[PDB]
């Protein structure tokens, strides 16, 4: 298994412009035929190589000649002494049925639907699987009529017959040039929701969202959403949709969340189908994001593509950016940019100390499906989100449209988005590049000084970051850092020096440096690094009343969580060395009550309140330590649930009754006062137990929307309460043919505290609802326990592990994308105690040693053990 090489990057020899496919569709055996248009640009004697995975070539032909100069090897066709100009035919046989990877083309229950990104379409016929190679396609599909009456692919609908014996064909065209990643293919049966959305300048485009039969009464809100995402496209970047039809295909059986298929994006039915007993709010607010997401890309991924795939963050970071954005718009800023930074801090952080740390655009990839990561996508959109904070709107707004002006119908690379921006502005981004090719996270550190003789504020300022696996090198980044400095009042100080104002916005760009600031009347109290304005560690000896006062005070309200984040942190840490000592939770009073405070803030917005509430999750805090103890996190976590449920009791039973709501209604101010209410919940069933079990048990009962149930069932799993295994069995009873709806209930029972958790996970792989042949399922059951119980993954005589192991050894063979994903929890090895590394090194050297080992986890096993 070869690594490649971002430096490596050559134009292609040969272009293909034009391709016509052909598929005799069938499950057992679809047979391809490919006619491709190519062009020579390379040497006169250059061979044409085209990839190809686990295809049985049947012809080549150029120009209707049958050809004798070719070779089949690993992985291509390699055809020789060919003209500068030619038709390529090739035909060949594939499976469907037997594609249990779920990439190129499969089957997903009764339907056929196909995964080409990132090189799929290598997996249907032999071609320039490669995204700098953009061809206009037209495919003719050809099936059974009563097995697949819907026949689909990119763009518009040309022809269409009927054949003998049964079969019938359609063919489609796509007028926009694409790399064959953007291919789409379906054939099945499905109910359909159409409707249509008129674009700002009066194109009128048929929407269609094709749901499995007896679905359609969960689709309106994906539809709904997929006009608010084409609104706001429009609105906030001038963007409009470029074709007549926007399909949507809901599936059950794929790897990843949704995909941007031109005109024929193929959703995993998770980000497709909600109703309001089957959904949570955040299912909803999840459907809003991932349909925007995917069709965001039809301009940022599509219209403008990738040179190569090191770039792919050019699409993924920016279209990232562009659905925070777009939900941040709609929804509530302060919430999105909250969980945004969760995100960030708690599983991005966690993945650039690790050993498959890489920079936003790799250097170097043996696996590409191993890149689709919160590296290249989260922190992607953080860059992008920093040259947003450099530019300002209007600037930014100028960037893109240069970008698009210059590489529309066209792959680009980063360098060449960062160079519009650059152009379009007039600001700087040189240094700013540096952001592109180093990895790791920079550690900001900050002292500060107040003078009351020349009532000057100083802050020096300083920033490294650690060498990782990967590079031994690392440069100072140029670093956007944003105060603002408040008076003894809350007032905000007017940021000045001799006599100018002074941007707010600080270009941290060296190792050290200083900044002073005048007329600071009052001595101030910092907020740093607002609305965490670089994806940085922010190190400053912070007071505990430095900190209530930010919560009571701070202007932005990211400032006033990320206080009490900062304010939560040092208690964490505490109380974890306590742990570890066999000492019980340790909480100054003044810390109580400043959550008591919040609680009865009768000005704070309750979605604010609802986040400031919700404890760091056990990612979050696993980041606060060099070496995780995962028990002791999961206790403290406990313990200081306990605690703040006996201190505030009262309190929170008051505030959980205030914000009862009798309607359910997916809108935003009732989003976030449920969301307060639900918080409540969380504390209100870790204290007194009779109270709590009534409490829970009431809720999941009278719950007239899915948000409330889940709520109480996950507060009754995760304090174990009384009612718990009845509520669980009753769920299981009632939900039990609904795999989307069991996911919920896998992910509970993955990540309970219960004493014998693995030996009921293990239980569940028998399960009526659960298979191995699901990704959702898989991830729901297998991927929460080992990723989302990390007490339990580490249990200390090493059970997880083994667990996880044979697991691993399945689908190493089924499905090594959904194996890779599952892996990542073994990899972080590094971070665990030696007795714990030494027992993980163990079961990675047994995955390394498997036959017909796949490369997607060859890579990071091997980078894990190196
Ligand atoms: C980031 C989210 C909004 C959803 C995310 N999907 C995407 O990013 C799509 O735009 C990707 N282009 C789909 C993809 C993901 C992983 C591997 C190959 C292809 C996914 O997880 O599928
Ligand atoms: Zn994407």
């Amino acid at each position: 298994p070869q690594a490649k090489y971002r430096h490596d990057y050559r134009a292609p020899d040969y272009q293909i412009t034009d391709i016509d496919l052909t598929f005799d569709l069938d499950a057992q055996k679809t047979v391809v035929t490919a006619v491709s248009q190519a062009v020579r640009h390379g040497a006169s004697d250059a061979p044409l190589r085209l990839n190809g995975e686990d295809l049985k070539l049947v012809s080549v032909h150029i120009n209707d000649e049958p050809w004798t100069a070719w070779k089949e090897e690993e992985g291509a066709l390699v055809i020789s002494n060919l003209p500068e100009r030619f038709t390529l035919k090739i035909i060949n046989e594939i499976s469907p049925a037997a594609n249990t990877a779920l990439e190129g083309l499969y089957q997903s229950g009764d339907a056929l639907c196909t995964q080409c990104e990132a090189e799929g379409f290598r997996h249907i016929t032999y071609y320039l699987d490669r995204p700098d190679v953009l061809a206009r396609f037209t495919t003719k599909i050809i099936a059974d009529k009563i097995k697949y009456p819907f026949l689909l692919s990119n763009g518009n609908r040309v022809a269409q017959g009927e054949l003998e014996n049964g079969r019938h064909w359609v063919q489609w065209q796509d007028p926009f040039p694409k790399p064959c990643y953007l291919f789409a293919l379906v054939a099945g049966d499905f109910d359909v929701l159409r409707d249509t959305f008129t674009t700002r300048s009066g194109r009128e485009v048929a929407l269609e969202l094709y749901v499995d039969r007896g679905n359609l009464d969960r689709a309106p809100w994906a539809m709904t959403s997929l006009k608010n995402s084409m609104k706001w496209d429009e609105e906030r970047f001038g963007l409009e949709y470029d074709l007549d039809i926007y399909m949507i295909v809901a599936v059950d059986f794929f790897n990843m969340g949704a995909m941007e298929n031109k005109g024929l994006n193929i959703f995993n039915s998770k980000y497709v189908l909600a109703r309001t007993d089957t959904a949570t709010d955040k299912d909803y607010l999840d459907i809003e994001r991932v349909i925007g997401h995917e069709y965001f890309h039809n301009w940022t991924g599509n219209r403008v593509t990738c040179r190569d795939w090191f770039q792919l963050s050019l699409k993924e970071g920016l279209t990232v950016f562009r659905d925070q954005e777009f939900s941040s718009d709609l929804g509530s800023r302060a919430v999105n940019r909250i969980n945004n930074v969760r995100t960030m801090r708690g599983l991005q952080f966690a993945e650039d100390a690790s050993p498959m740390a890489h920079p936003i655009r790799p250097d170097m990839v043996i696996e590409m499906n191993n890149f689709y990561t919160l590296t290249v996508y989260e922190k992607g959109a953080e860059v992008i989100r920093m040259i947003h904070t450099l530019l300002g709107e209007e600037n930014f707004q100028k960037g893109m449209q240069l970008y698009f002006e210059r590489h529309d119908g066209s792959a680009a690379t980063c360098d060449d988005f960062v160079q519009a921006m650059e152009d379009a502005s007039n600001v700087d981004l040189s240094h700013f590049r540096r952001w592109y090719s180093q990895s790791g996270t920079p550690i900001v550190t900050v002292k500060d000084d107040y003078n009351p003789e020349t009532e000057q504020y100083t802050l020096t300022i300083s920033q490294r970051t650690p060498a990782t696996p990967d590079q031994a090198e690392k440069q100072p980044l140029h670093i956007p850092f944003a105060i603002e400095l408040y008076d003894n009042e809350g007032k905000v100080i007017p940021l000045q020096k001799g006599g100018h104002p002074v941007n707010s916005v600080l270009n941290v760009t060296q190792a050290e440096q200083t900044f002073v600031f005048d007329n600071v009347y009052f001595q101030p109290v910092p907020a740093l690094l607002c609305e965490f304005s670089a994806p940085v560690k922010l190190e400053y000896k912070w007071s505990d009343q430095q900190l209530t006062f930010l919560m009571r005070h701070a202007r932005n309200d990211f400032s006033r969580w990320d206080a009490a984040q900062s304010l939560l942190a040092t208690y964490i840490k505490l109380n974890v060395a306590r742990h570890q000592q066999g000492q019980p939770l340790s909480l100054p009073v003044h810390v109580a009550d400043a959550f008591r405070a919040v609680l009865l803030d009768e000005k704070i917005d309750p979605a604010l309140a609802a986040e400031i509430l919700t404890l760091p999750s056990v990612n979050e805090m696993a980041e606060l330590f060099d070496i995780i103890d995962p028990i002791a996190i999961a206790e403290v976590r406990e313990a200081l649930t306990r605690t703040l449920a006996t201190e505030l009791a009262d309190e929170l039973l008051a505030i959980y009754n205030a914000n009862y709501q009798s309607e359910y209604r997916v809108e935003h101010e009732d989003i976030a006062k449920r969301t307060l209410r639900n918080a409540c919940l969380r504390f209100l069933a870790f204290g007194e137990t009779h109270l709590a079990d009534v409490l829970v048990s009431k809720q999941f009962h009278e719950a007239n929307n899915m948000t409330d149930a889940l709520a109480a069932l996950s507060a009754a799993v995760a304090a174990q309460l009384p009612c718990r295994d009845a509520l669980m069995q009753e769920y299981d009873d009632k939900w039990h043919q609904n795999g989307l709806v069991m996911d919920k209930w896998f992910i509970l029972q993955a990540t309970s505290p219960a004493a014998n958790v693995l030996e009921t996970v293990r239980g569940l792989l028998q399960h009526r609802s659960f298979t191995m042949s699901n990704p959702n399922r898989i991830r729901s059951l297998i991927g929460a326990f080992a990723g989302s119980n990390p007490a339990a993954f580490h249990a200390e005589d090493g059970s997880g592990y083994l667990f996880l192991v044979e697991m691993l050894t399945d689908l190493n063979s089924r499905n090594p994308q959904v194996a890779s994903r599952l892996i990542e929890p073994l990899i972080r090895l590094k971070r665990y105690d030696a007795k714990r590394q030494e027992k993980m090194r163990a079961a990675l050297e047994q995955l390394k040693g498997l036959e017909n080992l796949s490369g997607d986890l060859y890579e990071k096993i091997t980078k894990a053990l190196a």
